[PDB]
Formats: C-alpha cells, structure tokens, sequence
C-alpha cells in the first residue's frame, strides 16, 4: 500500500508518525525550528493547521510554512484547512496530503481538492446507536462523494475521529475495533495524542498524558494503523519501533 | 482465573503491575510505599555469591515489613531452599525463583510452602535456538511435570518466557509476537521487559532512556492477555495498561 503525491511516494507498509505543527512574524522561523525537531525525531509527515479566520488571514499563516518545509526538508506535508483556496494554494506550494477536518464539506473545497489530485483524508465528524456503524456509514457516504468529484479511491485516507463528538466509551469502542476498518482497503490515520480519552480515563492534565497516548499509539499500530498523529514524536517513534519489530517477527501485518 | 496464597486471592482477570524492589531497611519500605501508591499490585524482592545468612538478612526483614503493613502481594526472587521456606513464613505470596527451583532442595522447599511458583525459561547461564518458541514450550512442559510430581499442583503455577535470558533480539520479539499462544497451558503469564536489551539494542539507547520502548512492550504483552507485568517504572506502566483495560473491555478479550 502506497500514497503518491508531488512526484514522491509514501510506502505505508510500516507505521509513519505525523507531527503536529500548529500556526494559530517570527512564527515562520519558529515553526521551521519546530519542524526541524520532529523530523530529526523521526516524523515522516508534518500536519500544518492554522484555524474564525479570513481566507487572506489564513493563506499568510499556512503558505510560507508549507513552502519552507517543502524546500528545506524531505518530509510529506499535510494541510488541515477547510477553505477551497488554501487547498489549491497549498498543493502548488508543495503540500502532499489534504487533511481537512470537515472532510471537504465546505463550498468548493471538494472541487478544489479534486483539481490538486492529492490524497485526501476523510474523518468522521459529529450520541450514537452504534458508533462503529456510524463511522462506517460516514466512510461509505463520503467515499462515494469523493468518487463523484473525480477523486479516485487510491488517494483516500480514513480517520475514525477520536474525540470529535464522541465520549470516552465511543472512543475506546473504535480503538478496540480499529483494525476492522481495514475492509475499505484504505490507509488509516488516527489522532489520539493528549486527548480526553487519556485525560478522562487517567484523570491527569494535558501535559501528563504521554503514557496513555503512547499506549493508544501502540494499540493502533498493532492493528495496522498506517499513520499516527502525535505531539510527542520522539517517544512515539521509539514506541512504534518496538511494534514494527513485533509485527516483523509475526509475519502478519496486524492483530485482531 | 485466580491465585490463592496467605489467605488472600489475586484476581488475574485484569493485568497486574509487579514492581521491582531490589535489596537502611526502611528505604525498601519507602520504595514499596511509592510503588503501591503508583498502582503496583505485586512487589518483587530480590537479593541476587551471597551466602544464605546474608540473603536471609536482606530479604526477610523487608518481607515482614511489607506483609504486616501493606496489603499488596509479595514475590521473592530467591534460589536457596531455606530462603523459600522462610519467606513463606514471613508473609510472601509467590515464589519467583529465577532458576525455576533447580537448586538443591528448592523444589521440595517450595512444595512445603504451598505457594504459587513461577517457571521462567532460561538458556542455562543464570545463543542459538532452532525454534525459541518450541524450546520455551518445551521448558514449560518439562518443569510443569517436575512441579506436579513434587506435590505442587497446576493451579499454583506461573509461566514466564524469560525475555533477555539467553535470547538475542530476534528470539525475544518472536516470543513477544506469539506471547498469547502460551495461554494454551491454562496458566497465568508473567513477563518482564522493563529496561532490558530488547529496547536498548533496538533503539540504540542506554538504560536510562528505555521507558518508551518498555511501555510499548508492556502494552503489547497486555494486549495478548499477559496477567503480570514486571516493570521498574510502575506509574507509567499502570497508566499504559489502564488504556489497555479500557480497550479490552470495549472489545469483550485478547488480541491475536
């Protein structure tokens, strides 16, 4: 399983760590330093997000960071934006993945992302009757909605959306059955770092959630999750390195 | 699945974190106080050529202090028969010998105590395997009969693959990837992977920077139904296995 963008490929046969880069001045250089740390720590992908905010107020916070990382480093760039103009601008700047939090449901965003030809990540968004069935239902509706706009299935990513409209029970039901989402034949991206799953369960502050976030990242990687979006890249890369050695000695790709 | 000793029972339906208490005699009581508050259910005591009179002086006043004050289970890592018969008299619950009671008189001494005994696979020095999983499986069948033919029932037996003891990095992850397959003996599984060479040689890190990899091994083992996890860092392990519990609970309860 691969992912093609901007002439380069991303071999998703092993777990990748996605570093979080928030830009919401010296921030251009201060974010490049933060990108340099995560890349040295082992981050293959860097998620850039700067979000209300005007289209002009957002293009100036995202584009120079996308160009700087794409010109100075060799890592994939995913942009978290819902505006159709930022999506079209980021692709020409050097971005590799469109990781919209609203799944391109904004006016023109789906059409703009179809023009770029870049991979797109669909994430479940919202009480449920069966949160797994709803996330499955969300994935089927928007896979067709992207195939209608010319976006091929090969350039799609699925994200269950941990912590977005879900309580602690809904999140761990998806974490327990995360490997079951592999029937779509698409890569899985999960973001669980420093979230309320670890906070509510452990009753700790947002700075004391590394131990639980590492456990969530390992549990996800043991089920074949291809991309793990974390804040603590160095600790997550070391944790996934043990998962890679375990899965290598198993021959299979995941546990079920 | 349970475990009875000294009148109290140990519910092995959920993973238990075993702290490592290596052994002025009140610092071991303080260090035990820290681990118990950190979530340690069992506390492993070890005094490592120490003579019999010196080892009895190191272990027993610590066992009595923990047995008569705290409410946690105590496991003693001794190979001397007199220490085994004396630790049970002090309040110890589990006989966790590293040599699996192969020392003179250690087998019959532990049979008189009626305490649960842990059997750990080892190369021979307190390597090359045709199939390390088959040898560990062979070591269990040989020593289970040896305990059964000495009066020790099967209900009072634990199994330990013995990570790092006469095993290279490849052998260890072959056992960690297939750890759940050791459940066919119907016996509880104890694993110790904290700060060992699996994390060091895989991450190319020193003994001080192995917590991230050790947590990954503990989570991987707990996802496969391991009942007891012997670690140095109890606080971080309790938090990590706590996410494991929430995942297995929403699953209904072992990955494979």
């Amino acid at each position: 399983m691969k992912l093609v963008a901007q002439g380069s490929t991303l071999d998703l046969s092993h777990p990748h760590v996605m570093g979080i880069l928030n830009v919401t001045h010296n921030s251009l250089i201060e974010a490049v330093k933060h990108a340099n740390l995560m890349i040295n720590a082992g981050a293959t992908i860097i998620d850039i997000g700067g979000e209300e905010v005007s289209v002009e107020e957002e293009l100036a916070r995202v584009i120079p960071v996308v160009e700087a990382i794409a010109q100075r480093f060799e890592v994939w760039i995913s942009v978290d934006t819902s505006k159709a103009e930022v999506i079209r601008q980021s692709a020409r700047a050097g971005a590799h993945i469109i990781n919209d939090i609203r799944s391109l449901t904004e006016p023109g965003a789906l059409q703009a992302a179809a023009e770029t030809g870049l991979p797109v990540c669909l994430m479940h968004m919202q009480k449920y009757e069966d949160v797994f069935a709803d996330v499955e239902r969300f994935f089927n509706e928007h896979i067709v909605r992207c195939e209608q706009a010319g976006i091929a299935k090969e350039k799609l990513l699925l994200d269950p959306g941990f912590g977005f409209g879900k309580n602690l029970s809904h999140n761990y039901q998806l974490l327990a059955r995360l490997g079951e989402f592999h029937h779509f034949g698409l890569p899985l991206l999960v973001g669980m770092s420093r979230k309320s799953m670890v906070g509510q369960l452990l009753n700790v502050g947002p700075s004391e959630r590394l131990n639980g976030s590492l456990a969530c990242a390992v549990i996800a990687a043991m089920q074949g999750a291809q991309i793990i979006r974390v804040h603590d890249v160095k600790e997550t890369v070391e944790a996934l390195r043990v998962v890679e050695a375990t899965l290598a000695a198993k021959g299979k790709k995941r546990y079920e």
